């Protein structure tokens, strides 16, 4: 019922969920202390970020009381359909509870960018890991420059940027005279790719694609033998990054990462 002791089958009996949806939230503003206060009385830490475009997060506790949260969060009709990409851990990666109100779910600084007319442009890891292989797919990293540094797909270029807001400047200074050719865009977990395959989709450029749910989707599909990820993936807590296994690097990798989804 819950107020049992009862250990996990798993040693790494931390979960960790990963999420996002584009919906609009009207009442985006009051649905925060309702949240948070849900936060504080199960003992979830983690961020959710909340716009009138949607709602993004990552968040943290076992698995009862995930169950909790999870149907917590689902009981709002909008979010009945939010999808919980999990890891695993034997320590919570947040510090406390957080949820953010802010202008954009993931903040690329471009106005109107409506991630719906995505469809199309998604593949599964498994088109994914067939799709970069070919040398003249511009296979590009959406990542910031820690993350990609850290680790990334076999051949992807490095935007070099410090924030996803100068991703529209990358793209308007080396990708504009390349809209007839094959783009291929990845992130951790998806989030930023809705938004640049959206913009540049927009912006008239017709082969785009992104690899859906992101790295850490294709790391638990492709077995690690055959993967074409290099590297450590980073993430925005504590574990700093995640191997192939999706298992907190170890040793520890320091923490100046920096990390929550608000400065990325």
């Amino acid at each position: 019922g819950h107020h049992h002791h009862h250990h996990s089958h798993m040693v790494k009996d931390i979960i960790i969920a990963s999420f996002y949806k584009f919906i609009p939230l009207n009442d985006f503003r009051s649905l925060r202390e309702p949240i948070l206060t849900k936060m504080h009385e199960i003992g979830i830490k983690g961020t959710i970020i909340l716009a009138h475009e949607g709602v993004n997060g990552g968040f943290a506790g076992n698995r009862e009381q995930m169950n909790v949260f999870y149907d917590y969060l689902r009981s709002d009709s909008r979010f009945a359909d939010l999808h919980f990409k999990e890891t695993y851990d034997n320590k919570n990666p947040f510090d406390k509870a957080k949820v953010k109100l802010r202008k954009e779910i993931v903040t690329m600084g471009v106005q109107k960018v409506d991630p719906s007319y995505n469809a199309g442009t998604y593949l599964s890891p498994e088109e994914w890991h067939q799709f970069i292989q070919d040398p003249n797919v511009i296979l590009l990293d959406t990542r910031n420059d820690y993350e990609y540094e850290l680790g990334t797909f076999k051949n992807a270029i490095n935007p070099d940027i410090e924030n996803f807001r100068e991703f529209p400047d990358y793209v308007q200074r080396n990708l504009i005279d390349k809209k007839d050719k094959k783009i291929a865009m990845f992130c951790t977990g998806g989030i930023r790719c809705e938004k640049t395959t959206a913009y540049m989709k927009e912006l008239g450029f017709e082969h785009v694609y992104q690899l859906h749910d992101g790295i850490l989707n294709y790391l638990e599909s492709i077995p690690e033998s055959e993967s074409l990820w290099e590297g450590k993936c980073f993430v925005f807590d504590d574990r700093v990054a995640v191997d192939q296994k999706l298992d907190r690097v170890y040793p520890q990798l320091p923490q100046d990462y920096k990390y929550e989804r608000e400065q990325k």
